[PDB]
């Protein structure tokens, strides 16, 4: 049983059209906003379920408003049966969008531009004191509107966590953190059940961009968490670099050297992308791979 049936109308305003996944430890729905007459995204989680993440998820989404790469907050509410958030609906996610490409790879031209845009999302969420912790292609979507189809968007903040404190300083890490995110893109640290940091989000971005450029990561097959963990740790990452632009050596090297407590040099990563496009003569307003005829 889904949490909501089709044609359930939340708070007399949002009519459930269908499930689309896909959170979040909670289900996500395409819905019609009967007031504004637009389709919207509606994410609910059951109110009798141990981990109730959605309270802060609203708070992150709230603090982020005005930043690019975030969905516009539409509404939220709580009732004895479930909690819900309504926000702007978006186009196809990058995971689906990648598999649509003939050899499972995008070009570098797409990879780099998406890289730059996903990176901004990471920096933005960090900049308000939150780790994402679930950075993966299926958590990024292109726009569905004329004005937005070029823009890439961060979708779900279900696994987010505040890494700052009262004085906004970097809270002490925990004894063990349970790791409950997507196995394939998780950093070595997340595997070892350690407390995640800003750096760990960039690790995912790293692995993502390799899959985008190459079509596969080494450990793509293995479903078993711990095996992936072993394979990642013993693996010589400098080999993943082998098909990327050569300037990626700086990206790998910078994140390899970060830990929980040290702030990333986002600019440094940004420059890797921007130089890599400059040298490959790649413009900002070029067509993405999926608009290719
Ligand atoms: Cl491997 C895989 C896993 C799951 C999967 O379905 C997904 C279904 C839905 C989403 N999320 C969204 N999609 C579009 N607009 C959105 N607005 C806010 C959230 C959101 C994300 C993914 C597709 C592929």
């Amino acid at each position: 049983a889904d949490i909501l049936p089709a044609n359930y109308v939340v708070k007399d305003r949002w009519k459930v059209l269908k499930k689309i996944g896909g959170g979040g430890f909670g289900e996500i729905y395409e819905a019609m906003d009967l007031l504004t007459r637009e389709n919207v995204a509606l994410k609910v989680e059951s109110a009798q379920q141990p981990k109730q993440v959605l309270k802060m998820e609203v708070a992150v989404l709230k603090k982020l408003q005005g930043k690019d790469h975030v969905c516009r907050f539409i509404g939220c509410g709580r009732n004895e049966k479930f909690n819900y958030v309504v926000m702007q609906l978006q186009g196809r996610n990058l995971a689906d969008l990648r598999r649509s490409q003939p050899r499972g790879t995008f070009t570098l031209s797409t990879t780099l531009r998406l890289g730059k845009q996903i990176l901004e999302s990471i920096e933005a969420i960090h900049s308000v004191g939150f780790l994402h912790r679930d950075i993966k292609p299926s958590n990024f979507a292109m726009g569905r509107l004329p004005s937005t189809y070029r823009k890439c968007y961060m979708l779900d903040f279900g696994l987010a966590r505040q890494y700052t404190n009262t004085t906004g300083d970097v809270r002490p890490p925990r004894n063990v953190a349970g790791f409950r995110g997507t196995v394939r893109y998780a950093s070595v640290n997340a595997h070892k059940n350690r407390e995640m940091g800003r750096h760990d989000d960039l690790w995912s971005l790293f692995y993502m961009l390799v899959e985008f450029a190459v079509g596969q990561l080494p450990w793509r097959k293995i479903k078993d968490k711990e095996q992936v963990g072993m394979i990642k740790e013993k693996y010589e990452h400098r080999m993943l670099l082998k098909h990327m632009p050569s300037e990626f050596h700086l990206f790998l090297d910078h994140i390899a050297s970060l830990d929980y407590f040290t702030k990333p040099d986002y600019q440094l990563i940004m420059s890797v992308f921007e130089n890599s496009m400059k040298e490959r003569g790649i413009a900002e307003n070029e067509a993405f791979d999926w608009e290719k005829a």
